[PDB]
């Protein structure tokens, strides 16, 4: 297991997200779904010029999986996935500029719900999650598990779990007071409100209870 420091700017963003009083936490789902939609668009586009990129799975979709036993909400997609380089360096690099702009915007009167406009919507996960575990598989790279409970560090390891074929699983380990996001009717409400025109099937799994 390798342990890495976030760049200071990203640590700062995560702190702001965790510490700021902001009631409209539900926007985290829309951001993650948007991210999944963008990853699906990317693999779809690449497949037009190299069809073998779908040898790791032709189906392009999103699954939302609540688990009350584990207190997790998992957002799964069969998008392009992330390389080791994405996890350790590239995403962080890109996020530095978006973070600065977002911070500036917040000082000028913007609110947290606008985070996606700055390309750093993933970190809104921390509105509701005490820990985020990301399982990902990109073509021509290995399956990785990234994890962070914030605090300035994250880990990356090669994943020995169920092989995914291609895609990303964002596993939200929900805060004790955020378990409404495990409830079917609440997830349906939020998807209808903020994610109604996504161009891929979104399947909301039901709890076995
Ligand atoms: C490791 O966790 C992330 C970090 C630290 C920053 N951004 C994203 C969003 N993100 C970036 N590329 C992504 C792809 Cl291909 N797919 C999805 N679903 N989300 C992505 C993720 C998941």
């Amino acid at each position: 297991v390798e342990t890495f420091a976030f760049q200071a700017e990203i640590a700062q963003l995560m702190s702001l997200i965790i510490n700021t009083f902001y009631s409209n936490k539900e926007i985290f789902l829309r951001e993650l779904i948007s991210n999944s939609s963008d990853a699906l668009d990317k693999i779809r586009y690449e497949s037009l010029t190299d069809p073998s990129k779908l040898d790791s799975g032709k189906e392009l979709h999103i699954n939302l999986i609540p688990n009350k036993q584990d207190r997790t909400l998992t957002i799964v997609d069969t998008g392009i996935g992330m390389t080791k380089a994405d996890l350790i360096n590239n995403l962080g690099t890109i996020a530095k500029s978006g973070t600065k702009a977002f911070m500036e915007a917040l000082q000028a009167g913007a609110d947290i719900s606008m985070i996606g406009q700055f390309g750093v919507g993933f970190y809104s996960a921390y509105l509701v999650a005490e820990k985020v575990t990301v399982i990902t598989k990109h073509n021509d790279d290995e399956q990785y598990a990234w994890e962070s409970s914030a605090g300035g560090s994250f880990t990356v390891r090669t994943d020995t779990g169920e092989p995914m074929g291609r895609g990303t699983k964002v596993i939200l380990h929900l805060k004790e007071d955020q378990t409404e996001y495990l409830e079917e009717r609440r997830i349906k409400e939020i998807v209808k409100k903020h994610s109604q025109f996504i161009g891929y099937p979104i399947t909301l799994f039901v709890e076995k209870e």
